[PDB]
C-alpha cells in the first residue's frame, strides 16, 4: 500500500494483515482465478504498489500449475503492452520494468512517478487472472448448458448467467445469448409453460420474466 | 468510504475489511436480499462512495440469478429517475452515470460534487434489494398467512407481521391488516379466546392485545 | 456515535462494527427485551446519536413480535412525555421527532443542540425494553417462587432475586420481598434449618445470612 | 475509562469492547468472584471511571445470588470508610456517593477531582470480590488440605497454597502455614520421605525443597 | 519494526501481535523452512529491525533440530560475508555483528546507521531458510519426478514445477526443465497424447500447452 | 507499557488486550516456565514497566505450586543482587524494591527514572523461569537421552538438542556435547551409519553432518 503523507510525499505501508487475510481465505473458499478474488482485488490494489500487487499475489493461496499460468498470461500481457505502444525515443517514460516493479525498492515504487506504472500493473493481473479462468472454459459453455431435468430455472439462470459471464464476448453479445439461449437451454417443461405465458416475448422476454416461469 | 481531511478536501478509503465482512456474514446468514442485509447497508453506507456502493455490493455473497435481478431494478430505478426529472438544459447537473459512478476516479467519485450522487445511488440500491424481496411474496400474503394448528399467537404474529412488511402497501393499508386480519387469521380457538377478552375490541385491539390471548 | 471534533464542532460516525456485533452477540446469547442487552446497550449508547439508538435497535436479533412490542411501548414512551408536559408557546425546545431523530441528517442529530433529545431517546428504549420485559413476567412472580424440593438456596435465590427484579415495584418495597418472600418461599427443611439459625432473624436476617442456611 | 486530553482536561470513554470480553471470558471461564478476574480487574481499571468499575462489574456474567452478596459487601464496605473516617465539617471533601458515582455524569466522573474517588471505589470492588470467595470458604482450609492418597506433592501444594490464599490472614502467619502444615498434611508416605531428606528442615524446609521429595 | 518519527529519527516497536500471529500459523500450516514462509517474512520483515529478524524467527513453530540447521546455515552465510568481503583497514563500515544484532540496544538496531545491516540480516534468513529447504530435496527431483498412473497433467505440473522450484538451479537451467522433462516425465498416455497434439512442439510446448492435453 | 508523549514526558498505559492474549495462549499452549513463553515475554516486555512485568505474569495461566517457585526464584534474584552489589551509601541509586515496583504509581514506574530498574526486573524474571526449567531437569539429560530405538535421528536430534538447552552449562560446553553426545547417544544401527560416512569426523561432524545419516 501506498501512504501519501501530510507535506505530499508518500511512503510504502505493507499489506495490513486483516485486508491480506480477507483476499487469503476468498481465494482458498473460491479461486485465486476466481471471479470474487478478482472483485475484492481491484477494489482494495488501488493503493497496493506495483510490486505488493505481485508479492501478495504470490503469497496468496492455489495449485502451482494454475500460478504458471497466471504468471503465463501476465508475460503475453506485459509482451503486448510492450507491442500495441512504441516505445517513445530514448525508451519513452515507461517500461514493462517498472510496471510490474522491477528491481525498485518498496518506497520508490509508491512515488508519484509511478502512479501510472501501479495501475497497469493491476489491469494485467486482472486481465491474467480472466484469461485463466476463461480457458478454464470450453467454448460453447452457454450453449453446452441445458436445464437440468426437474432443477429451478433459478438454478438454470445460475449455471447459464456465469457461463454466459465465462464467455469473454461483448457484453452485447453477451445480453443476445441471455435473450435467445435461456428459452432454448430451458427444459421443455418451462420452455412449454415460458412459451404460453412469454407469448411472443420468446427471446424478447427477460431472464427475470422467464424466472417467473416454473 | 469517504475521508473529510482536515483542510476540508476529501479522499476516498477503501471499506475496512472489518466492515465488509460484517456485511457479508449478515448476506450469507440472510439474504442479500433481506431486510437485514439493507438495514445494516445503509446505516454504514452514508460514508461509502457511490462506486462502493456497487463493488461492495456485487462482492456479497448470493446467487447469480438473484443478481441480475438486482442489477435488473437497479436499471428500472435509474430509467424511472431519468423520466421523472426532465434533464436540464445542458443535461443538467446529474446523470444517472454519475449517480451509479460510471467512469469516475475513487478520489472523485468520494469529492463534495458526488454528495447527492453518492446519496440517489444508495438509495436506489435499498430500493432494488427491497423489490426483488418484495416480488419473491406472492400478494395476498397476509391473507394467506393463517394461525397454524397450535402454534403460539406469538409465532403467528411474527409469519403475519413480516407479510404486511412484505407488502409494499402504504404504512395505514398496513396498519389495516395488523387490526383486522390478526383476528382472521387467528386459528379458531386463540379467535374465540379473543372474542371473548377483546369483546367490542374484534379490530380496535392491537397485535400486543391480541398477543396477551393464547 | 458522535465524534467531537478539536475545533469543538461535532461528526457523525457509524457504531463500531465490533461494539455492534458485542451487542449482537449478547442479545442472540439472551434477548434484546434482556436485562443484560439493556445493561450494555446504557453504557454504550452516550455517545450514541438518537437515530443510531433506533437503527442500532432494529438491527439487533429477535422476533418480529417482540420488535412490534419494544415500537409499541417506545410510542407509548414518547405519547406520555408529550402529554406529561405541556408544549411550550411556538411548540417549545423540542418535539417526540427531534427525540426519535425523525427527518434529521446523521450529522445534525449529533450536534450540540440535540445532546438533550438523544438522551431521552435512550432513556425511552431503555425504558421500553423493560416494559415488555416486565409484562412478559405474570404479576406475583416473587410470590409465585417457591424453593424447589432438594433446590439449592442459591438457586432459589437467583429465581426470587431476578423474580423480585422482574416486579417493576420501587426499590423499597423490593428490599421488604427479599427478606419476607425468601423465609416463606423457602422449601419446609431450609425454613426449619433458617428458623434455628436465623432465631428471631425470620425477616430481619438477609438474603447471605438466609444462604448460610443449607 | 479517562482520556487525558492534550490541554490536559479529561473526557470519558466506554471501556473498549476487546477489554470488556476479556474480563468477561476470564469471568465466564473461572468467576466474578474468582481470584483471576480480580487481577485482570486491577490492572485494567486504574483508568477506568468510579461509574464505570460498577458498570462494567454488573455486566459480567454471574448467578443472581453472588451479584447480591457483592452487592451485600460494597455496602458494608462503604458503611465503613463512612464511619472509620468522620466527615470532615460541611461534609468534607469526599462522600460514599461520589466514591460510588451516584448521580454523576459519566464526563464528571472522568475529571481530576475524582482521581481519589476513582479509586476507592475500585479498592471496594476488590475487597467485595475478596470477601465473598473468603467467605466461599469455611475456616480451617488449610487445615482441611490433606495430600490425597498417591497424589503428586505438585498437587497436594496448589490444593494447600490456594487454600493458604482463600485464608484472609496476615502474609506472615501464612508462611508459618506454607513451612508448618505442608510436612503435617502431606501424605505419610511423602511425609516420611520428606523426614528422611529433609531431617531437620520439618518446618525449615520450603513447599519447593518438599516438592523435591515424591 | 522501525517506525520514522516525524523529526526524523527513527524508534523501535515490537512485531504487531497480529503480523506476529500470520507468520506464526502460516510456519505452523506449512513450515518455517517452506517458501510460503519466506515469502510473507520478506514482505513484512523490511521495516523489521536485524535483532527482530532473529528474535521473530526463534519464536516462530518448528521443530529443534530444524532450528539447529537454519542457525547452522545463517552461520556459513555470515562467514561467506566475512570472507567474500575483506574488511576495510580499521575493520570497515559493518560486521556481522552489527548485521546479527549482537549487543545492541533494539533503539539502536533501529537507527538510520542499521538500515544495510538491517537489510543483509533478513537477505541472509531468507537464502538460509532456502538452504535447508534445498538440502531437504535429494538432487535430481525433477528427474525423479513421473507422472503418476491416471493422474492429472495439473497434479504432474504442480510436483514437477515445485520440484523444478526445489533445484536451485539457475532460473535459464530451470526453464529447459519445464520444456524438457515435463513430455519425457509425462506418463507415455498423455505423452502419446502430448506429442499428436504438441507435434515437433516435443520441447517448444510451454507447460500450459502440455496442461491442454489429459 | 510505557508510553514516550511528545514533549518527552512518560506516561502509563495497560498491556494491550492482545498482547496480553498472545503470551497467555502460549503459556496454556506450553508453559509459563517453558522458553517460549521466555523468548515472547522478553521481546515485548521491554516497553512493560516493572509492575506489569510481575503483574502481566500472576494473570498468565500455570499451577499454584509453580507460581511459588518462579516467586521462589525471583526473591534469590533479588537477594543475590542486593549481595552481589554493596548498597551506596545513602543507600544508593536503587533498591530492589525500586526494581520489583513496590509502593510505586504506574505513572511513576515508568518514568525514565525507573528505565534501568525496568530492565533488571525482567532480567530477573527471565533468569527465574529459566531455573524453575533447568530444575525441572535432572541433571545428565543430555547423557540420559538415547536415540530411541528405529526413530529418526531427526527425533533424537530434537530431543538432545533440547536436553542440552535444558542445561545451564555455557554455551561452549554444550557445542562439545553435541559433538560428542550425539554419536554416543546415536542408537548403534545410526551410529554404525554415521561411522562408516563421518569416518574420523566421529565428533568432528555437525548434528546436521550426523542427521545426514538414517
Amino acid at each position: 500500500p501506498i501512504v501519501v503523507q501530510a507535506a505530499g510525499g508518500r511512503s510504502w505501508k505493507a499489506v495490513d494483515s486483516v485486508m491480506f487475510q480477507q483476499l487469503q481465505t476468498v481465494a482458498m473458499q473460491h479461486g485465486l482465478v476466481s471471479e470474487d478474488f478478482e472483485r475484492q482485488l481491484a477494489y482494495y490494489a488501488t493503493t497496493w504498489t506495483s510490486k505488493d500487487i505481485l508479492e501478495v499475489l504470490a503469497m496468496m493461496p492455489g495449485n502451482r500449475a494454475q500460478k504458471e499460468l497466471i504468471q503465463g498470461k501476465l508475460n503475453e500481457e506485459a509482451e503486448r503492452w510492450r507491442r500495441n505502444n512504441p516505445p517513445p525515443p530514448a525508451g519513452g517514460g515507461l517500461t514493462v520494468d517498472q510496471i510490474m516493479g522491477v528491481g525498485q525498492t518498496n518506497q520508490a515504487a509508491a512515488q508519484a512517478n509511478m502512479d501510472q506504472a501501479r495501475q497497469i500493473c493491476l489491469q494485467w493481473v486482472i486481465n491474467a487472472l480472466r484469461a485463466v479462468r476463461h480457458m478454464a472454459h470450453r467454448p460453447g459453455n452457454p450453449m453446452l448448458v441445458k436445464q437440468k431435468t426437474n432443477e429451478p430455472y433459478e438454478d438454470f439462470a445460475a449455471r447459464l448467467l456465469e457461463a454466459i459471464d465465462a464467455e469473454p464476448v461483448t457484453q452485447p453479445i453477451k445480453d443476445y445469448l441471455k435473450l435467445t439461449l435461456s428459452y432454448t437451454n430451458a427444459s421443455a417443461d418451462c420452455q412449454k409453460q415460458m412459451d404460453r405465458t412469454l407469448g411472443q416475448r420468446v427471446q424478447q422476454a427477460s431472464v427475470e420474466e422467464k424466472m417467473q416461469a416454473c
